[PDB]
């Protein structure tokens, strides 16, 4: 016969204490940008992406992370 | 017979205090961004990103990380 | 017949104790960027990224890190 | 006695000849101007000018001049 | 006895032939302009200008000029 | 007795010949200008100028220019 018994335990703890979170300032792209394109032959896909994109400010008051992972195998 | 038993166990703490997080200042591209482009050819496909793109500024009161993994295996 | 057991414990701890955590200042890219380009001929695929890209400002709070892992193997 | 006599004469000529006058740019202030002030402290009058000012354009389509004067004098 | 004769004679010319005049842009402040002041005190008379301000785009016609000026002096 | 006789004669000229006066570009102040002023004290007048002022484009389509004097003096 087989016989198997899987019962892992947690109690353990992911914490964090903050007095205060903030004067946080993020200013992408302040400056000129420019782009002067003459006489330009494109023959297949382009993609094009001009001026402040994709710009990310996070700032959870937490932020903490628990990863968990279980990946019994048998033969 | 095969008999197997798994119950590991963590009760570990992962911590921190913090008094005040702040005054963060991130900011790219502040200075003048030139692009002249004359006669150009192209023949494939073209990814052109230009100016402040993708910049992060991430900022968590705490962001204390616990990873834990299990992959018990037999043959 | 074959017996196979795993019951390990964890008690550790990860802390930092922080006063204050700021006055951080990330100026990328503030400067003057120029890129002048005339007759090129691009046979292939192109990326182009100009100006202040992917920057990044990670300020955690504690940013402290646990990583655990088990792979009990048997033959 | 005292005789005087003034009888100059003039027969001069200031020309020209222009097939056209044209295509003139002028962008003065094209660019971000940015001014920060803190805390200043001013005992007496202030003039102040900020941005595109006082700026001149200027295109007569002949533009000549003739400056003539006179100044007998005697003793 | 005192005699004085003062008959100048003016026969000259100031002209010019212009066959087109035109196309002229002036753009004056076409840029951002900012002015962030704080905790300033001014104790005399102040004179501000912000913006694009007396900024001339003069395009005469033909804008030739004669001056002519006499000045008989005697004792 | 004392005489005195002033006739003088000009018939000069002054010319030139312009097929075509154009494409003139002005650009002053195109860039980025920043000013940040702190805890200044001024104690008497202040004149301040910021940004693009007293630019000039000045084309004239001939722009020939005499100066004549006549200063008969005597003793």
């Amino acid at each position: 016969s087989v016989q198997i018994v899987y019962k892992p335990v947690d109690l353990s703890k992911v914490t964090s204490k903050c007095g205060s979170l903030g004067n946080i300032h993020h200013k992408p792209g302040g400056g000129q940008v420019e782009v002067k394109s003459e006489k330009l032959d494109f023959k297949d896909r382009v993609q094009s992406k001009i001026g402040s994109l994709d710009n990310i400010t996070h700032v959870p008051g937490g932020g903490n992370k628990k990863i968990e992972t279980h990946k019994l195998t048998f033969r």
